């Protein structure tokens, strides 16, 4: 195909067609698409920013391709390197809030990893893990251990929605809500296409299987692991692994991720807090909990409107356009039967145990005035529990997609720090993020996910996407959110295309050291820029920092 | 000082006394040592291979160079830049078997960090964590806990001796047997001097304090870190920590390490196991229970003449030069109640959860016959479940460094391949490294050091450092070692200066793709190769493959 | 010709079809061939391996091309050092067992230098020496030295097939069977393009033949030689000929090879060995033998299954499809009247030397029981002794291929490592490769080439192209016989195209010193990597090493 609405840096349109060509030879016409509709969760679209915060030209592809295999990917990565052609690998493209499949340059090729490259490569029992292609959501995980009666004996670790990928959510670094959530600790034995076009196997997996019969004569690959690949994580020497999360390091094609067993008991609970103000003694009640191992999953503190609108729109609960008062938050609390924060979490292992953690558990939330206990059954039929219930024990779900409707044309933007797990720090970033948001016309929507020694405040920032002046609000939130969280000590862990500068720019301790060294790498291994230009902030140095920043 | 038995590559005399003059300016006289003694654990010796293997003027210091903080680092690699002088960074140079403190460079300068960078930085009780320098051993650290009463607040986490640096036993992966045991990943946070000069620093410790009237004006190196640099690690974009493990790619200044809170409950035990098959049933018990949690530390099986070295030297059981039969060993397991392989571990928290896991684990271990179950109470004062009793809480001890006398001139090497934690693996292994043991005139001598999802196999070669014939026969073994474990699908996980590069040779899917990316790195960061060319086999194009290879 | 299957690294199908119009352009559509069928030994594929035992893709070139003279070959170098597209010389392409005329590298041009370039240069008496272009096949000069009555005064020396390129086996140091069977050394006076497309002429042929009237204005490639050319080979200075033998330092076009005068007199024999171990003696009474000229020509000590193959196919024999037993090797060997080994030699000059030569060969012969002597006359008219009396005596013949189909879609590959001349040794070699063999679930098939001070012990490995597990199992045998072989000491002498990195990966003494000096001269001389690229496992800067080797 011919005419795309925008082309890559310094490429011309006949080495634009040619290169089209080119590829359209290797992979089929069915499998390269030429942008000449922001689509749904359900068919994801490849193309562009489907929320979009940003103006028109920006984060637009050139065209879609998807490989069919490695070889295919190595083949575009010669054939970028030879043109000068920018590349965006995407595995299933369902990074929303973060900007969706769209890539950081206009004009770059949207590399669609997953439609083709989609196998669940190995569930190995005695050594609990499996192996996955880019294509693997949770949701087909799920179906391939319930195929082959596999979830008596291994869980999975699911993020709120089930249709992300389980290596794509892996890379971004993101978070589940068992004890195995955080998904980039739990991996060993990654299969890389490098900027130079070779095939690199991380850790273990650079020990190859040793020669026989049955394998010989397979392509790289196709060939199988060493034993220890997927069991230990740091194989000999350098530990690399960690520059292929957030970055532009290389283009991943496969990964190992540790699967936790049947624990042998679960039992799921809600634990209401009464007060917008309870949100400070809660959080110091749980620091000792999660430290100590009464807490061993990832817990969560949402905010009511959180499961509010899980419910229903805002035009169920009220028809102002404004931020709705503390007072109607607290009547909403009470006809949902919620507190103002409402801390969701689980117990796993023999009912003998879960009994001494529930009740050291109950006892110390019990200092809390008004606090109520409830399970899965003590609520009704729509309640969230019952749709955490399934997450907590690694069950997919799509539920929790109901709060993005919650305005009009409701799109949503994620801003993401990370607070202590101290009552005093949360309250001071809540007061100022919630301050922020009321400023901007927007009603604060949120969640703390509770990691070990440190908390991730996701707030949801939801807008109506063809509201002009509500859009700039939007950016206008944001932007100052980053800058008033740095100057208080606290930086995002991840980020959506438009900010990635902005918060790479917050990590700028002794004069950018930090980014300095991640360029010098970028450089090296990707001489002519083309993977993944501007990711995370990182540049190559044919991107010019004046024309390209945000 | 004038003139070293050894000069670095390329460097003239001249050029030697010039920047040995320079570097006297900036630290004094008496942090200057020119190499114109083995010494002992207690006063580890800088300047080569205690226990050596091979031959003179391998591995030999022309210098050893003690900065007094980061500015004198940062000055040094400012120097060693200027002349093209080879640097060898330790923190406290206790890795024997590793190759004790010696550069892999004859004639490079060995960098003392830990004689004057010595400090506990802090200690925090409510992130529960711990910042230090490279000469903090972890006596020190115990001491400090202890000098301000917080071990009834947070305890360690050791290696099987107390001399070791925390910060350079974590940057090597070690290991220690509590919970906490997978030393690399416990650590956030972290310093590093480049081999530019610069300082970076890691993670959220990329994200700045904000300023105040008391931090203004102070160097970077003594600035504070921000609130959420040692309890996340991750920080933002690229997580490069990894790079600076088991490598050459910076000098580590500092290190944030989390501690674990008392657990409110203890309970250390020995499972003694009467045959040598019984490694296999034993192994394949540990491994649903090492999933599961009923094993949460880092519990070891041992063979029953590491803890018979322990107790006493060779000649105190036996008279034979050759290796003690099968029958001989059964006879030194009754004399000391032990079996041929003895599980050690322990139980954390509250009494009612210990109850119930220490009854899983009695029942499974039971299928065994003859099996038999002790606490430190049921054996005698000089035992080694004593020791590890302490151990196992991290309380450091020094008992463990006399199985090294197992021989007159008792010198050490590790062999360490890592295995999958399953019965046949586990037996398979041995089997091979026993085989080769015998064929050496050696003792087998071991422990198996139980991970999550593997096992690391620590087998210790003991020579006598005199005996010329003996050196041959372990340098035959350690190599065959090497290759038959490779092609059994096994890697080691950390090795001896001498076999860094057979070791790395053996982790070469996609011929060697890992080890050629690894040195695109190296190159970029470091393009006059001045940060200890060499180590794990990651050598700057300025070093000839064919020249310094082993 | 427009779309090829396969394309050369990093050439456009534009580039493709501008070189091949160029191409077509100077030598005409007719010596051409785009590759948008096995063939036969009769008309040898010019396309790829026949004789599969690697995957599709593999060696495949993207088309073939025919210079009709050494013009046309520098045009074509020059086009190729234009576009950077790899060539693949051939003469006759019969390198069966060795990858046909495949190239290292798909997508390369098939330089067919044979088809034009095939003339009979020169047949000199007095200096006793043929000079010859790399279509001459060993017939065709058979056939010239009968039509101009020179064989009762030139005698040649063939390998075991008539059908290949005199000058593609010399520059492949293949073997033959008379006095004069080292083939590389009894050359003199080479003439090459160099990858930088000049010409040039080796030893005494660099010194020019001195102005004539009738020599005056002829191309350099038409030039005559100088009166010492094809007489002494190393000229003055460095002996460079050795680089252009099997190396990718340039394309040979002519060769001097000296010729044997009719000896005077001639008798070839056969001595059977009856039993399996008799070769351990055997080959300690031919070492003195051979060092001592009773033994003047290269004997050979061929295995009964080779003698049985050439008689008839395996169904013949027995129609088990596992390796045949030792039992039946036996009862082969009664049918046939042969020993399981069969010494084949020949005598050379007046009657009265070759009987006190004769004497002594039977006499040392004698001390291994139930050994008998054979001439052509007291052997049946399909004899294989009838068959190498030609080939002793230079007659070229074909009856020698029918061992390849020994099994129904038999396709052979060569195992080819060197022994010492001594019955340990030999025997040790057998046994390894037998043992093998038999685990690949095939039957042992070779011969021994007796040298002076060395033999060439040639495995015939032969399977059923179609069969896929059986590819793999030969695959496998391959790659562990070179690995078991190299752990005994020795080296592969020769080899297939899939192993020649694995055997160059074998001569790594003091780290692979030897190869990087290679390379070094192959960058030199070949700055954009032209000449077949991976020749011996040589590649050239721009080819990177994870990418393509095997
Ligand atoms: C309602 C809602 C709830 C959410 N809940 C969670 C939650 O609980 N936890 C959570 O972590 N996230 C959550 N998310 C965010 C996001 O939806 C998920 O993280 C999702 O899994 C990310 O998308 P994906 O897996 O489809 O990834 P992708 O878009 O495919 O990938 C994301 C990014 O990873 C990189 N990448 C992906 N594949 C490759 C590859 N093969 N090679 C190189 N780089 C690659 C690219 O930079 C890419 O843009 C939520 C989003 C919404 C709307
Ligand atoms: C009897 C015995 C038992 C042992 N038991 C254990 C055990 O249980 N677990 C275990 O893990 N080990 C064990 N070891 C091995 C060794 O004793 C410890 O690992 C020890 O802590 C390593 O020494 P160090 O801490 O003194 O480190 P150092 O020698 O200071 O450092 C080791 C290496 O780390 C790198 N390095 C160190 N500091 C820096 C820096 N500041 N910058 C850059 N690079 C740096 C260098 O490559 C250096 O050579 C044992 C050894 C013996 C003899
Ligand atoms: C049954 C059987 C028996 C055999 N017996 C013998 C034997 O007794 N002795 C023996 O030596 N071999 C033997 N061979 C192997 C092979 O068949 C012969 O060696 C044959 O002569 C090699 O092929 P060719 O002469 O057609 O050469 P080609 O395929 O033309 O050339 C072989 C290689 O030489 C190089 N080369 C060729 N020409 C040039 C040139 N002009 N410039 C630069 N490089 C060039 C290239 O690398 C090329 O691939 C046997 C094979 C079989 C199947
Ligand atoms: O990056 C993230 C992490 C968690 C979530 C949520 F909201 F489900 F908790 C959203 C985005
Ligand atoms: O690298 C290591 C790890 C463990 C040990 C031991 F033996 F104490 F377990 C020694 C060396
Ligand atoms: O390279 C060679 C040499 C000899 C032979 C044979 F078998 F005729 F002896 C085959 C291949």
């Amino acid at each position: 195909e011919f005419r795309p609405l925008t082309l890559p840096p310094k490429l011309s349109l006949s080495d634009f067609n040619e290169f089209i060509q080119d590829i359209i030879r290797i992979v089929g016409s069915e499998n390269v698409e030429v942008i000449s509709v922001d689509g749904s969760y359900m068919k994801p679209t490849h193309t562009h920013d489907p929320t979009h915060v940003m103006d028109q030209d920006y984060f637009l592809a050139s065209a879609i391709v998807a490989p069919r295999n490695v070889a295919d990917v190595q083949s575009i990565v010669g054939l970028a390197n030879k043109f000068s052609f920018p590349l965006w690998p995407i595995s299933i493209g369902r990074n929303s809030g973060y900007g969706g499949a769209a890539p950081r340059v206009s004009g770059s090729v949207v590399l669609d990893m997953g439609k083709n490259m989609n196998r669940v490569l190995e569930v190995n029992v005695e050594g609990a893990y499996c192996v996955v292609e880019p294509g693997v959501t949770y949701h087909d995980l799920h179906n391939y251990l319930e195929a082959n009666n596999l979830r008596d004996k291994l869980w999975l670790d699911v993020p709120d929605l089930g249709g992300g990928s389980v290596l794509g959510n892996a890379v971004e670094r993101g978070v589940g809500y068992t004890p195995y959530g955080d998904h980039w600790m739990m991996h060993s034995g990654m299969e890389v296409v490098l900027a130079n076009g070779e095939l690199l196997r991380t850790g273990m997996g650079a020990l190859p299987d040793p020669k026989r019969p049955e394998t010989m004569g397979l392509k790289p690959e196709d060939q199988p692991w060493s034993k220890i690949a997927h069991l230990f994580p740091y194989g000999f020497g350098p530990y690399i692994d960690g520059l292929f999360s957030q970055s532009n390091m290389g283009i991943v094609t496969k990964i190992g991720i540790w699967l936790m067993p049947n624990p042998g008991g679960y039992q799921s609970y809600l634990i209401t807090l009464p007060k917008d103000g309870d949100l400070k003694q809660a959080v110091d009640i749980i620091r000792p909990l999660r430290l100590g191992m009464a807490l061993q999953n990832v817990p969560t503190i949402r905010h009511i409107l959180l499961d509010a609108a899980v419910l229903g729109d805002k035009r169920s609960y009220s028809s102002r356009t404004e931020p709705l008062s503390d007072e109607e938050l607290d009547k909403i609390a009470k006809q949902l039967n919620l507190g103002r924060w409402n801390f969701y979490g689980a117990l796993y292992g023999p009912e003998p145990i879960r009994r001494v953690l529930w009740e050291t558990i109950k006892d110390a939330f019990s200092a809390i005035p008004g606090v109520k206990f409830y399970f899965p059954e003590d609520t009704p039929e729509n309640s969230v529990l019952r749709v955490r219930d399934k997450t907590m024990q690694g069950i997919p779900t799509y539920d929790e997609l109901k709060w993005i409707d919650w305005l009009p044309n409701g799109a949503h933007l994620f801003f993401s720090p990370i607070a202590k797990v101290s009552g005093e720090d949360a309250m001071m970033q809540y007061a100022v993020t919630k301050k922020r948001c009321q400023e901007a016309g927007l009603d604060f929507i949120g969640t703390f996910t509770v990691g070990m020694r440190e908390m991730h405040h996701i707030v949801c920032i939801v807008f109506n996407k063809k509201d002009l002046i509500q859009k700039r609000k939007v950016q206008w939130l944001m932007r100052t959110l980053i800058d008033d969280c740095a100057a208080n000590g606290w930086g995002e862990y991840r980020t959506h295309l438009a900010f990635m500068d902005q918060i790479m720019e917050t990590y700028n301790w002794n004069n950018s050291s930090f980014l300095r060294f991640n360029e010098v790498l970028k450089n090296a291994v990707d001489p002519n820029g083309i993977i993944a230009p501007g990711k995370s902030g990182v540049w190559p140095s044919q991107y010019s920092h004046v024309t390209w920043k945000l």
